[PDB]
């Protein structure tokens, strides 16, 4: 006998309760704070992703996300997870076998690989894919019960997040002033909202062998909100040059822009410190909290 991390008997029983018969290789990621993620082979010869909520508060999020994905399926020219099982104890979908646009070993802080800066096919297809997502009608989001933020509500959410961090943490004065100046800078903020992915970066984008965007995964943060939310990570990973190329093609593909969009994206990226700190706080994880506190106290 050999000790293995996966509990095959419990996983089999769980899947079988939802009409899936596990048979063959599987792999387990337990590093998620909210879900256990298993990639398992099923008797259809196919690999499936089992997204297993850990606790009642996580399970509560399954039904609304399922409605989002069901709405998005026909309205995007790329693949999203097809949640053929979606309930409080299990989400399961056939694996989208195309690679993520970055590869990282679980637990590692350094990727093995990220789609290259000079991949024009990736850059271009990510820009058009993003324009397509942001073109999903608001009416479809409303009909699917999505979280909707008007421009005023979008700005209020950012203000609320900043204020929550200010209450719970001690923040570098210049950082605080940056965020406040941003919140007060009317010209930075868009006069419309769009359907956003909400957690979009190379690790949640799938690409085919040619590096063309073919899918997006991990839609739990999707909502109607500020478009720049989905562009901050592109600026981090690909720099100002990558951002410039993105904005030209996004606009050419029909994406709605505004004159200070590039500036706003950079402020959104800086606001990632707030997002991280609140994630750390809500996680209860002391290592994440240690990192957040150190970042917040530090000068940018
Ligand atoms: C390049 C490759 C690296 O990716 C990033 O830099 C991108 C660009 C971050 O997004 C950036 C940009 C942005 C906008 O998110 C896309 C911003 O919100 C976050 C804070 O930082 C990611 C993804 C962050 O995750 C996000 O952290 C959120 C607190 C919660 C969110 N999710 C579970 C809800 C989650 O995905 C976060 C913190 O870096 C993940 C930890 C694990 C890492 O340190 C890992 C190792 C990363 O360094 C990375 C994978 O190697
Ligand atoms: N290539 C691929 N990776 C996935 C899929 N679903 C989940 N993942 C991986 O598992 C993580 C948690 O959902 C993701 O961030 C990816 O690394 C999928 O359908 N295709």
């Amino acid at each position: 006998t050999v000790v293995t991390t996966a509990d095959t008997s419990q996983l089999y029983a769980l899947a079988a309760r939802h009409g899936l018969k596990l048979h063959g290789p599987l792999t387990v990621n337990e590093l998620g704070l909210d879900y256990r993620i298993v990639i398992a082979t099923v008797d259809d010869g196919r690999r499936w992703v089992l997204r297993i909520p850990r606790r009642a508060e996580v399970s509560a999020k399954v039904e609304p996300e399922a409605r989002v994905l069901a709405m998005l399926k026909n309205r995007l020219p790329f693949a999203v997870p097809d949640w053929r099982v979606a309930n409080a104890e299990l989400v399961a979908y056939p694996m989208l076998e195309d690679s993520t646009a970055m590869v990282i070993q679980p637990g590692s802080s350094t990727p093995d690989w990220v789609v290259p800066q000079d991949s024009e096919v990736f850059a271009e297809s990510f820009a058009t894919a993003l324009a397509a997502l942001h073109a999903v009608p608001i009416s479809a989001a409303v009909d699917a019960g999505m979280l909707i933020r008007t421009p005023t509500q979008a700005r209020q959410k950012v203000a609320d997040d900043v204020d929550r961090v200010r209450r719970e943490f001690v923040v570098n004065d210049k950082r605080l002033h940056r965020w406040q100046r941003w919140l007060d800078d009317d010209s930075s903020w868009p006069d419309f909202s769009v359907v956003v992915h909400g957690d979009l970066y190379v690790g949640h984008v799938l690409i085919d062998n040619t590096e063309r965007v073919s899918g997006m995964i991990d839609w739990s943060e999707a909502r109607v909100d500020d478009p720049a939310i989905d562009m901050a990570a592109h600026l981090m990973v690909f720099g100002e040059e990558g951002l410039a190329k993105l904005l030209l093609t996004y606009e050419a593909a029909g994406g709605r822009v505004w004159p200070r969009l590039a500036h706003h994206i950079a402020e959104r990226l800086a606001f990632g410190a707030v997002t991280y700190a609140l994630f750390a706080l809500d996680s209860g994880n002391e290592e994440y909290l240690a990192a957040a506190k150190a970042q917040l106290a530090a000068a940018e």
